[PDB]
């Protein structure tokens, strides 16, 4: 009925009240069946629960479709009822809602992404796409992905939804434990930074914890996004009384927290498991009519994996090793679709100090795109760290960005209008940061020429509103080919002075020469002294890594 611009307008004018729990309510009516089944078996019960919230003052109610996706329904022998379950649910909610908003509610599948589970990004995507299709056809005022525990699964859900409709208001939620971490390790800042740049309309948190515990987690989230915010705490932490589980937080003790969420910029407030019509009735009285607060957001340059957020506020070691060039064993295995060998190189580099891993597949026309898609999804989970996607083919780049679990660093766009625009557009759609290589047709041979490319890059970047998502690579050329490293050091110092992060493919300096390690170490020390913020380098080089540590200690960047 209403599109995202209209819902956004309404939210900009007033904080809305969502509804309470459905799963924890159906039992009080004598129905302990799977919630989604009632949409067909006892639609009357679903209608009653929705009306109890509308009659309690809710401005928005959720469809009874939390577990209504093929992958989840298949687990209860209901996959073939997906269509009626979802169409009925929406209709029932629409009848109860009248003029109020109805959001299509979609929860996770219960299946972990490969390699923890067996599911690839593409299957999650199709799964969510089908449910969203039905909801959009039936006329929802928005889609909310509730209770997500993994960022890759949630990214597939939001991308599938946006692909079905560019006009539906989309809300993404993750649920966090007491330590402020989702199941696969994502903290609130990581969730915010990763998802703030995707085309969603709002971010939020629901379930797992009560209103008191969610407060600092919601605060962290609010500081890193300017999108609309939603929260639905459980009515206190669940405790056992007589074999069963109960949510003990009463209306008043729950309601008293509304003001504190209002202060942190909340736009929609509701409750999850344990919340009843009685809680909602009180929330309505306490919330009243309020205009949401403003906040903007903290700006940070960071990349992520499900469990790690790497901020560029210290020297970042980017492992160069997953790169087949000049590596017989590795290159052979890549063509054979060998995963564990790349996993071994990933883990070893991280053990040695790499905080991000560059990933390159050599002659891409010789590699299975399915293998790329699998490696990109896998390394962040098993190696734990973010990736620098060193990919040339633009179509292959889109595949890798789509399935990347977090916010990646995309390894380079040269300063060429067409290439940059093409890469900037893929990043805008799938999220991520970009390494911009300071060269074009030819390779610059001086500082002045590199500076010209820098300034041209800034022009093109300012034009596509992308100046805050790049790292500059001056372009290190072989010493044994008149690379003139001195001109690169000048360039690093100049870009650093301008406030931008920098990086270099360090080992290039010494290829062709003997004692590579010493030239590499010497250059890195000099570069770091000029402001170099990262480097694609060999973390397995003990001399290089030890001297790097000594360098950082000496310069007061650590001890
Ligand atoms: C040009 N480099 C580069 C980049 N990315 C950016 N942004 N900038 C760059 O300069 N990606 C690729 C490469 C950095 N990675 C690497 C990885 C391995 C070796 C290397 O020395 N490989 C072989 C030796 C090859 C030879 O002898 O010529 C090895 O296994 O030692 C060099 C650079
Ligand atoms: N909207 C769902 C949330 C389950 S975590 C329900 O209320 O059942």
């Amino acid at each position: 009925m209403r599109n995202r611009r209209e819902v956004s307008k309404l939210l900009s004018e007033r904080v809305l009240l969502l509804d309470g729990a459905y799963g924890t309510e159906f039992m009080k009516y004598g129905y302990d069946d799977l919630p989604e089944e009632l949409n067909i078996k006892a639609p009357d019960v679903v209608l009653k629960v929705h009306r109890s919230y509308i009659e309690s003052g809710s401005d928005v109610i959720l469809t009874n479709t939390f577990g209504a996706t093929r992958m989840k329904l298949r687990k209860h022998g209901l996959e073939d009822k997906l269509d009626p379950i979802v169409r009925n649910a929406v209709r029932i909610a629409r009848r109860a809602a009248g003029e109020k908003l109805v959001f299509g509610d979609i929860g996770p599948t219960g299946e972990l992404p490969y390699p923890l589970g067996s599911t690839l990004f593409e299957e999650f995507y199709e799964n969510f796409r089908e449910t969203v299709e039905i909801m959009v056809e039936e006329g929802v005022d928005g889609i909310i992905f509730e209770t997500f525990s993994d960022i890759l699964e949630l990214k597939a859900a939001v991308l599938a939804a946006r692909e079905v409709s560019r006009d539906v208001f989309l809300i993404a939620h993750m649920t966090f434990d007491e330590k402020g971490r989702s199941l696969t390790g994502t903290d609130p800042a990581n969730f915010a930074i990763t998802f703030d740049e995707l085309d969603i309309d709002a971010l939020g948190i629901n379930c797992s914890l009560g209103p008191e515990e969610i407060l600092p987690i919601f605060q962290e989230l609010s500081q890193y996004t300017d999108k609309f915010l939603v929260v639905e705490p459980n009515a206190g932490k669940p405790i056992v009384e007589n074999g069963k589980t109960v949510y003990p937080l009463k209306p008043h003790d729950f309601a008293v927290h509304i003001d504190s969420y209002y202060e942190l910029g909340v736009n929609i407030f509701g409750g999850c498991c344990g919340t009843t019509p009685e809680h909602v009735k009180l929330f309505r009285k306490v919330l009243g009519n309020r205009k949401p607060l403003q906040r903007k957001k903290k700006r940070i340059f960071a990349v992520s994996s499900p469990s790690k957020l790497v901020t560029f506020d210290h020297f970042v070691v980017i492992g160069e090793r997953i790169n087949p060039a000049g590596r017989k064993k590795l290159w052979a295995e890549m063509q054979k679709g060998n995963e564990e060998i790349v996993i071994k190189e990933a883990k070893t580099q991280v053990e040695k100090g790499a905080e991000v891993l560059d990933v390159n597949f050599g002659i891409e026309s010789q590699i299975d795109v399915r293998y790329v898609e699998k490696i990109v999804q896998t390394l962040p989970y098993v190696s734990n760290v973010p990736l620098s996607l060193d990919i040339q083919n633009v179509d292959l780049t889109e595949r890798a960005l789509r399935a990347y679990p977090g916010r990646s660093l995309f390894n380079s766009a040269k300063v060429d209008e067409e290439e940059l625009e093409m890469k900037i557009n893929l990043l805008k759609k799938y999220g991520g940061t970009l390494i911009v290589l300071l060269m074009g047709k030819d390779v610059p041979k001086s500082f002045e020429e590199r500076k010209e490319y820098f300034e041209k890059a800034l022009k093109i970047l300012e034009r596509h509103d992308f100046s805050d998502r790049v790292i500059f690579d001056p372009g290190v050329l072989p010493l044994g080919a008149e690379g003139k490293p001195v001109e690169v050091l000048k360039t690093i110092e100049f870009i650093s002075s301008k406030g931008f992060n920098t990086t270099v493919g360090l080992s290039n300096l010494s290829f062709g020469l003997p004692d590579r390690s010493y030239y590499n170490t010497a250059f890195l020390v000099l570069g770091i002294s000029k402001g170099l913020s990262s480097a694609i380098m060999n973390p397995l080089d003990e001399t290089l890594m030890k001297t790097l540590n000594a360098t950082l200690v000496i310069l007061e960047k650590k001890e």
